[PDB]
Formats: structure tokens, C-alpha cells, sequence
């Protein structure tokens, strides 16, 4: 499925190289720029274990997610991810457990040591 279509395609966007957070866009936005660091962006994501099981969805709750890029209010593949799209564009991303929640997990839904996979579309973002 779309895991493991971007285990196989997806670019390394890491500054690491190591694999951590790979990327594939699905939907090429028509914006122009990438959001500044600091901006407010708003999104609308689908996340999933590496399995495939659905954990999260903010199609779910009719309600875009709201938060500043690059501030570390998210998941470091986030902050990392969202950097390099531009508005209208939907990727894919799959996150190893070190740019997500590492050992701690987010319980329940998020194990130890967990891969994630998210789909983010960059609705819109406005300047800081
Ligand atoms: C199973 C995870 C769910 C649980 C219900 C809320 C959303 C959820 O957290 C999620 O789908 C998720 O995994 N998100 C939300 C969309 C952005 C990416 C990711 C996230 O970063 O959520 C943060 C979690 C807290 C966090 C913040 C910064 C971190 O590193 C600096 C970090 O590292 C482990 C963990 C988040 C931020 C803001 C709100 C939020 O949940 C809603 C709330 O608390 O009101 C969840």
C-alpha cells in the first residue's frame, strides 16, 4: 500500500541522510513558496501505523490542523516535512521512530518504537 510505496520511491528529505523521514508528492501544489519558519499552516492529515491501521485523521473532526512551522509543536518529521511543501500540495511521509515518538510512544494509539505514516495536504499558511 502507500507505506511501502514510499519505503520503495520516497526521498530521503532527511539533513542526516538516514532514512528517517521519506517523502513522495501525490499532488503537486500550485503555490509558489515554501512556508517561512515560524508561519501559521494549516492542514488536514491522515496518519497510520506502518501496517496500514488507521490511528488518526483530522478529516475525521471536519476541522484542519493549526499549528507554527519549525517551532517544535509537532513530531520533528513534521516540522521537517511541512518545510519543504508548498501550498495545494498533499504528500506522503513515512517517519522512523526517532523523528516521531521514539521509545515513548504516544499511548494507546502509538506503540514504542513505532513507524508512522502520514499523508499531510498544506491547505493554506499565513506569515508569522
Ligand atoms: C495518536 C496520535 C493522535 C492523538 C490525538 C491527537 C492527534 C494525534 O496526536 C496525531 O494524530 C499526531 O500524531 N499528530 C497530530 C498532527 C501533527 C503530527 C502529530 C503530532 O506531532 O502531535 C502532537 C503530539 C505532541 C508532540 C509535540 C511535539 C513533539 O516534539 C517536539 C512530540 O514528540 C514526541 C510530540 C500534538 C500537538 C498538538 C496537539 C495534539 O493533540 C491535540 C491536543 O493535545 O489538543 C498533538
Amino acid at each position: 500500500g502507500a507505506p511501502a510505496t514510499v519505503t520503495e520511491q520516497g526521498e530521503d528529505i532527511t539533513s542526516k541522510k538516514d532514512r528517517g523521514v521519506l517523502k513522495i508528492v501525490k499532488r503537486v501544489g500550485n503555490g509558489e513558496e515554501t512556508p517561512m519558519i515560524g508561519d501559521k499552516v494549516y492542514v488536514h492529515y491522515k496518519g497510520k501505523l506502518s501496517n496500514g491501521k488507521k490511528f488518526d485523521s483530522s478529516h475525521d473532526r471536519n476541522e484542519p490542523f493549526v499549528f507554527s512551522l519549525g517551532k517544535g509543536q509537532v513530531i520533528k518529521a513534521w516540522d521537517i516535512g511541512v518545510a519543504t511543501m508548498k501550498k495545494g500540495e498533499i504528500c506522503h511521509l513515512l517517519c522512523k521512530p526517532e523523528y516521531a515518538y521514539g521509545s515513548a510512544g504516544s499511548l494507546p494509539k502509538i506503540p514504542s518504537n513505532a513507524t508512522l505514516f502520514f499523508e499531510i495536504e498544506l491547505l493554506d499558511f499565513k506569515g508569522e
